[PDB]
């Protein structure tokens, strides 16, 4: 349990290890789970576009409406496309949702840099 770190994500990245704020750029935003459903469902489920490293699926009731969000993190960026796509896909009977986790944040900031 850990979280918080400061950078900036410009448009060209050199040949450095994974920083911070990329993290998130390569994180994908899903919803609408399943009532029993599990980490590998989607691992694989999005082995089809690419490679899960992670999973980190939210329980813990946050909002009244009894939604179902997760997080999966791709092997790059341009995976994420493919992934987002599928937003409608019957996933253990119910339907899957992929948005670009970026896109809801991107938002939230104002319209500069942020």
């Amino acid at each position: 349990g850990s979280s918080g770190s400061s950078g900036k994500s410009p448009v060209r990245e050199p040949v450095d290890n994974l920083s911070p704020e990329e993290r998130d750029a390569r994180t994908v935003f899903c919803m609408q789970l399943a009532a029993r459903i599990r980490p590998r469902d989607l691992e694989d489920f999005f082995s089809a576009v690419g490679k899960v490293r992670d999973v980190r699926i939210i329980s813990d009731r946050n909002s009244r409406r009894s939604k179902g969000i997760a997080y999966v993190e791709f092997c790059e960026i341009q995976s994420v496309p493919l992934a987002i796509g599928l937003t409608g896909q019957r996933l253990l009977g119910v339907p899957i949702i992929v948005q670009a986790s970026q896109a809801e944040k991107n938002r939230l900031s104002g319209p500069s840099s942020g």
